[PDB]
C-alpha cells in the first residue's frame, strides 16, 4: 500500500501533539493495551507482576519504555513510507527474541488509536483517523512480511 501526502500530512500533524508529551502517551498507550488484552502483559518479563492501574501508572519503568516505543515508532511514521531499514532489527527481535504474535500488533494499533482520539479530538477527526489507520495497517503488514522472512509467521 501507499499512502498520499495528504494522509501523511494528517499523521504528523497529530503526531506532532503526541511528541508535546512523549511519557504521558506511552503510558496512557501501554496501559489501555493491558488493561484492553491481559494476555499481553503476560509477554513482559518485566511488567508480568503488576496487578492494578495503579501499579502500572506508579511504574517508572513502564513508563520508560513507553518512551523507547514511542520514540520508535515516532522515528518510522516519519520516514513516510521509507522504513525498511527501521524495521528489520525490530521486527528479529520482536519474532524471534519476545516471541511476539502478529496479533498483538493490532492490539497496541487499537491502544494508540483510542489514545489519541481521546486526547486530541480536535486534530482526530474521522479523516485523520483513517490516514492513522492506514499508516498503522501499512506498518502491521510490513511487519507481518518480516516475520515470514525471519522463519516466525505467527
Ligand atoms: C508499535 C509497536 C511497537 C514498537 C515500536 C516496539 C518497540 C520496541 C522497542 C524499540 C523495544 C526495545 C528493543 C527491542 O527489543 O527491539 C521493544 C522491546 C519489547 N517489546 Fe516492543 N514494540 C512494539 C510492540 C510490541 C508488542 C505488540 C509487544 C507485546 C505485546 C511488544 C513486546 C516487547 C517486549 C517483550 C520487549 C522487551 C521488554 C524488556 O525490555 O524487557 N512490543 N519494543
Amino acid at each position: 500500500m501507499v499512502l498520499s501526502e495528504g494522509e501523511w500530512q494528517l499523521v504528523l500533524h497529530v503526531w506532532a501533539k503526541v511528541e508535546a508529551d512523549v511519557a504521558g502517551h506511552g503510558q496512557d498507550i501501554l496501559i489501555r493495551l493491558f488493561k484492553s488484552h491481559p494476555e499481553t502483559l503476560e509477554k513482559f518479563d518485566r511488567f508480568k507482576h503488576l496487578k492494578t492501574e495503579a501499579e502500572m501508572k506508579a511504574s517508572e519503568d513502564l513508563k520508560k519504555h513507553g518512551v523507547t516505543v514511542l520514540t520508535a515508532l515516532g522515528a518510522i511514521l516519519k520516514k513516510k513510507g521509507h522504513h525498511e531499514a527501521e524495521l528489520k532489527p525490530l521486527a528479529q527481535s520482536h519474532a524471534t527474541k519476545h516471541k511476539i504474535p502478529i496479533k498483538y500488533w493490532e492490539f497496541i494499533s487499537e491502544a494508540i488509536i483510542h489514545v489519541l482520539h481521546s486526547r486530541h479530538p480536535g486534530n482526530f477527526g474521522a479523516d485523520a483517523q483513517g490516514a492513522m489507520n492506514k499508516a498503522l495497517e501499512l506498518f502491521r503488514k510490513d511487519i507481518a512480511a518480516k516475520y515470514k522472512e525471519l522463519g516466525y509467521q505467527g
